[PDB]
This record gives structure tokens, C-alpha cells and sequence, in this order.
């Protein structure tokens, strides 16, 4: 039952909205609903999360959420393998490092382009020390740059600079899709949790997040800004026959031109976290995640986020109770580019095997720079 069981706790969801309803009367109209579901996609991430979960603790979890950027189609969906469980894909989660990219496009959008250049120094705010992992960085390098080397000191300062500072990269997400609300949290990326300000911590990814909402909102920026709300039900035919809904019969959110230069940013990233290319020469555009646990060295949460034009992944790997420093069977730190990557690449080359090749809209001048600036 499994998998497809959370599926259907959300297709019931969006059924209640739609028709207004209870439960009782939905079971009993005996409505016959196709789900937008790709079983191509659904196959390739089970598979996938099942390979790379295979031998490791028992009490890892993983989630996936694969959206149509066309249309906000949801064709995969993986929140955990007991039907009656908790779902994963749902969870409100820090979204580390893959929250980033948001402070790239409330930069673009600001007139603050690819070749802006930044220090990577570390520095102290608020009294929170803020480094790099290994104390990588770059000396000065523009923002295209530190968003793939993912520098935590450069996107803290990229922040600052930012007219509205965190509250502009909360704008940013909330407006590239990251829902204002979910089960849990009634406003979401706000200190406060009232709707006020949030703070600095966001650009890191610190604030509760859903697998569903990162796959939605770097679906808008895969399909160039513009943003469809995600949705599980494609149409609903009566048991008699009569159609009710059929959604084959979206909001430019983000400028083209700052969409197209935040992808530019990201094509090399799938390659860079530890070979993840996508198969076949197929060129996509992703972030790595990876917090922190408490104030350890140990890692938490686990994430990658990647897309091409046709497809926009999400994926989470953390554990059950979220209260263990995150490690393979082998002892092994778990990040972004492990675990969380290797799900991602499979799921994305299963969904879209037999399918072309796609290339990236080129970019446009934002900020004086068209795309990633060549290096000398
Ligand atoms: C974003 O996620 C960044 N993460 C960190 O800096 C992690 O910080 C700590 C983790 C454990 C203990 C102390 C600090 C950068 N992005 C990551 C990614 O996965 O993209 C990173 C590991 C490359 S650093």
C-alpha cells in the first residue's frame, strides 16, 4: 500500500478543497479521479530511495517531490513507505544551503547581478560566528561562484547588501512559491512566527521549509518565473460519467531574466557536488543542502534541489525523530552531495529517459552581467 497511500492522503486533500466536501461524502460519490502522477517518475524515485537507503540505519527517511514546471503537476511524490505514517514530503525541515538560491534571485531582482563580487571572509552577526565548511573560500569572488563553492559567508553578506535584507530573500521565496503557511506554521520564514521580519539565519536555510515547497518554487524558476501552484489531481469524472474537473482546460512571479541568470548560476552545480550530472549529457540547474546538528561538527539534514525546463526535484535525507548527527552505515557524514544527490540524479534521469535533451533559455543582462561571467 505504502508510498501510493500518502499520494492518496493528498489527492482526498485536494479533493475537499476543490468540491468543498467532507470525507463521508467524497467516499461515497465514488468519483473517478486521474492523479497527475507520472508512474515513470513515481517508479524512478522509489527505486531510487530504496537503493541508496538500502543497508543504512533504519531510522533514516528520506522524501522526494518531482513537479512539471509547465503546469505545477506533481508526477512524483515520496514521503515515506507506511501509508498510515508520517509524511516526510510534508514536514516542515531546514532547508540549509538549498535555501540560497533566493537570496540570488531578491539579489538579481535588485539590480545585484552574476559578477558582483564579495568577500568571503568569515565574519561575526548578531554574535552568531558565521564560517564555511573547512574554512573554504574565495578570497573575493562574485556571487555566481560562492553560490557553487556555497559559501555561507558570502551569502551572508550578499544578504546584507540586499534593500530589506532577510525580509527580501523571504519575499523572494514566498514569491518563487515557498508556501506562507503549512500544517505546523501559519507564517512561514517569520521570527516571530506572527508575520514579522525573519532573521539572518534564513539565507542559511534555517527557517521550516516542505520537500513540496522547494521542488514548487525551483519549478518557477525552471520554467522561467513563472509559478503554477502544485497540484495532485488532473480530472474527476462522475461514477456516471459526467466530467466535474479537468485541469487540461500561471503567475510570472520572478522576471525572465532574473530566473534564466539564477539557472545560469546553477548548471554547474550538479557536477561540481561529487560528479552528479545528470545521465547522458542532459544539463540541469541544482543546489546542494547540508545542516548542521545542534552545535556540533555533524551534519543534520541533508539536501539536493535540481531541475531542467521538464522537471524540478526536491530531496531530503534526515531521520526519523531529526535529533541524531546524520552518517552512513560506514560512519560517514552524510551532505547534500551524498546521499540526498545520488537520489536526486536517479530519480531525474528515470523520470526523463526517452525523452530529449533540453538546454537552458540563455540569459539576459540583470545587474550588467548576462549569465556566469567567464573566468580569466
Ligand atoms: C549550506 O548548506 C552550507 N552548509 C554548511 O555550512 C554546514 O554547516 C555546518 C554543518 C555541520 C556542522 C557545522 C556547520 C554549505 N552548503 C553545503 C551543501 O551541501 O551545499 C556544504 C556542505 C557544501 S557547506
Amino acid at each position: 500500500k505504502g508510498p501510493n497511500g500518502l499520494i492518496e492522503r493528498q489527492v482526498t486533500r485536494e479533493l475537499l478543497e476543490l468540491f468543498n466536501i467532507d470525507e463521508q461524502t467524497l467516499n461515497t460519490q465514488g468519483l473517478v479521479v486521474t492523479t497527475t502522477i507520472d508512474p515513470q517518475a513515481q517508479r524512478a524515485a522509489e527505486k531510487a530511495v530504496a537503493k541508496y537507503l538500502d543497508g543504512q540505519d533504519p531510522d533514516m527517511r528520506a522524501a522526494v517531490v518531482s513537479i512539471d514546471p509547465h503546469n505545477g503537476a506533481v508526477r512524483a511524490y515520496y514521503g515515506g513507505d507506511n501509508a498510515n505514517g508520517f509524511d516526510f514530503a510534508q514536514a516542515g525541515l531546514q532547508t540549509g544551503s538549498s535555501f540560497k538560491v533566493f537570496a540570488l534571485v531578491a539579489a538579481l531582482e535588485q539590480g545585484i547581478g552574476l559578477g558582483y563580487q564579495v568577500d568571503s571572509s568569515p565574519l561575526t552577526v548578531d554574535g552568531i560566528k558565521i564560517t564555511n565548511v573547512e574554512g573554504e573560500g574565495c578570497g573575493t569572488c562574485n556571487i555566481a561562484e560562492a553560490l557553487k563553492m556555497s559559501l555561507n559567508t558570502s551569502y551572508y553578506r550578499l544578504m546584507l547588501k540586499l534593500n530589506g535584507g532577510p525580509q527580501a530573500v523571504a519575499d523572494a521565496a514566498h514569491q518563487a512559491g515557498i508556501a506562507s503557511s503549512f500544517p505546523g506554521v501559519a507564517h512561514t520564514l517569520s521570527e516571530d512566527g506572527k508575520g514579522g521580519p525573519p532573521n539572518n539565519g534564513i539565507v542559511l536555510g534555517q527557517y521550516q521549509t516542505r520537500v513540496i515547497d522547494m521542488a514548487s518554487a525551483y519549478a518557477t524558476l525552471a520554467a522561467s518565473g513563472i509559478y503554477h501552484p502544485p497540484h495532485f489531481v488532473q480530472k474527476v469524472v462522475s461514477a456516471n460519467g459526467q466530467v466535474l474537473f479537468d485541469a487540461s482546460t500561471g503567475d510570472q512571479r520572478i522576471p525572465k531574466a532574473v530566473a534564466d541568470n539564477v539557472t545560469a548560476a546553477m548548471e554547474p552545480i550538479a557536477g561540481y557536488s561529487r560528479g552528479h550530472n545528470l545521465a547522458g549529457g542532459r544539463d540541469s540547474a541544482a543546489k546542494t543542502g547540508t545542516t548542521q546538528f545542534g552545535d556540533t561538527t555533524a551534519n543534520k539534514d541533508a539536501w539536493m534541489v535540481g531541475y531542467t525546463p521538464s522537471l524540478s526535484t526536491a530531496v531530503w535525507v534526515g531521520t526519523v525523530k531529526g535529533d541524531e548527527p546524520l552518517v552512513t552505515a560506514s560512519g560517514a557524514a552524510i551532505y547534500g552531495s551524498g546521499l540526498p544527490s545520488d537520489i536526486w540524479k536517479a530519480t531525474m534521469d528515470g523520470a526523463l529517459k526517452g525523452t530529449s535533451n533540453e538546454t537552458f533559455p540563455k540569459p539576459t543582462e540583470v545587474g550588467g552581467y548576462a549569465g556566469v561571467p567567464p573566468p580569466p
